[PDB]
């Protein structure tokens, strides 16, 4: 292999509001717009008519669906999801060449779950069993995928970031290959972080630079509780300690601005004259993440052109207008699109790792630019990774 062109620029969406896969679900095969979610692992789809949907599921139009006879209920911070489980042939038509037979949750009812306007109906969990709902034997559609086609236990992910619209949100685009790797879409070297456990994707960082200052706190403090990977969250997303001393860098680094508190908050757009955006004045972030190798880490860089994201006002058209993408998380770190948009990033299921390299499609400058670089060797490093506490609610499940 090496070349996958037909996966290729798979991959649609609006700014800030995930990117979608078309997929397939039923006989004959009914299309619709998917989120793709290494953050989640449900297969769920929109299945009865709503606001914001175009198109639904619908079930009695598939000669090959069967219901499970279950339901599932999913709250969240944001909202909730909700439906009836089921079974049905599922296929991904800018995909590999196969139909699988998966779990379907044909969402009933929702509350701040779809998106007006982000053109997607569905959520597509790439994440493990384990935090998959009802419960961890609700086959996650990637495993299915897996256990029934000769596809390697693979994928990786091209996301490519924003204008010609005022009115709307800007188009964007990228890659999700599935059974492998397109060298097409990376630049340099792929450097790969082990998947700490296998329920997000989860990895371990050991250091964080802003311009090249370390923040110097204990390592523990920036995977507490946990990072993951997730091309379902727009936002870099830090725990709070961590957040208050990224930030603080950054104004300082940029202080010739001075911008409303709320900028910082991602609740206020600053505007420069149109292409005089001075990205100079603003820091690059380094996440310095574990290596295969004991005492070793390479670094992740990014530059303000993902943490400050395009956002065309109608009022404003003349200007560029940014949204700051780093907001404050509760739950640990949240490695999204503003992490994500720089690098190719490989899914190594069958290896427990997590690959990165340079985007070949990544927003920079001519002075700039994301960058993948390694190896950073550490003389005895501590342990950076946290032991979420053990509830008697998590310890009473048993596991056959
Ligand atoms: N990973 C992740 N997926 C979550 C929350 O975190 C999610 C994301 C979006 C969503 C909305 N706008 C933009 C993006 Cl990128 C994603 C919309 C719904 C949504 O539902 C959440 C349901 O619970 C699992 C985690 C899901
Ligand atoms: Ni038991």
């Amino acid at each position: 292999r090496g070349s996958f062109v037909e996966m290729v620029d798979n991959l649609r969406g609006k700014s800030g509001q995930g990117y979608y896969v078309e997929m397939t679900v039923g006989s004959p095969p009914q299309t619709l717009n998917i989120l793709v979610d290494t953050g989640s692992s449900n297969f769920a789809v929109g299945a009865a008519p709503h606001p914001f949907l175009h198109r639904y599921y619908q079930r009695q139009l598939s000669s090959t669906y069967r219901d499970l006879r279950k339901g599932v209920y999913v709250p969240y911070t944001q909202g909730k999801w909700e439906g009836e489980l089921g079974t049905d042939l599922v296929s991904i038509p800018h995909g590999p060449n196969v139909t699988v037979r998966a779990n379907i949750a044909a969402i009933t009812e929702s509350d701040k779950f779809f998106i007006n306007g982000s053109n997607w109906e569905g959520i597509l969990g790439l994440a493990y069993a384990e935090i998959a709902r009802p419960d961890d034997s609700l086959e996650p559609f990637f495993d299915s995928l897996v256990k029934q086609t000769h596809v390697p236990n693979l994928f990786s992910l091209q996301l490519c970031g924003a204008l010609n619209q005022s009115e709307v949100l800007a188009s964007v685009g990228g890659s999700m290959i599935i059974g492998g790797i397109d060298h097409s879409l990376y630049t340099g070297s792929l450097w790969y972080t082990p998947i700490r456990r296998e329920w997000y994707y989860e990895v371990i960082i050991v250091r964080v630079e802003i311009n090249g200052q370390d923040l110097k706190m204990d390592c523990k403090e920036y995977n507490y509780d946990k990072s993951i990977v997730d091309s379902g969250t727009t936002n870099l997303r830090l725990p709070k300690k961590v957040f208050e001393a990224a930030v603080k860098s950054i104004k300082a680094a940029s202080s010739t601005e001075k911008f409303p508190d709320g900028f910082w908050l991602g609740e206020q757009l600053v505007c420069w004259q149109a292409g005089t955006t001075p990205w100079n004045i603003f820091p690059v972030i380094s996440l310095y993440l574990m290596g295969e190798v004991t005492n070793q880490s390479f670094r992740i860089t990014i530059l303000p052109q993902q943490y400050l994201r395009p956002v065309e006002d109608v009022a404003t058209s003349q200007d560029d207008c940014y949204k700051f993408a780093i907001s404050q998380s509760s739950t640990g770190t949240v490695m999204g699109a503003v992490i994500m948009e720089g690098f190719y990033v490989v899914f190594d299921r069958a290896r427990k790792r997590i690959g990165f390299a340079v985007s070949a499609c990544h927003v920079h400058d001519e002075f700039r630019t994301a960058a993948v670089e390694g190896p950073f060797v550490t003389l005895d490093m501590e342990d950076c990774g946290y032991n979420i506490p053990q509830t008697d609610e998590s310890r009473s499940h048993h596991h056959h």
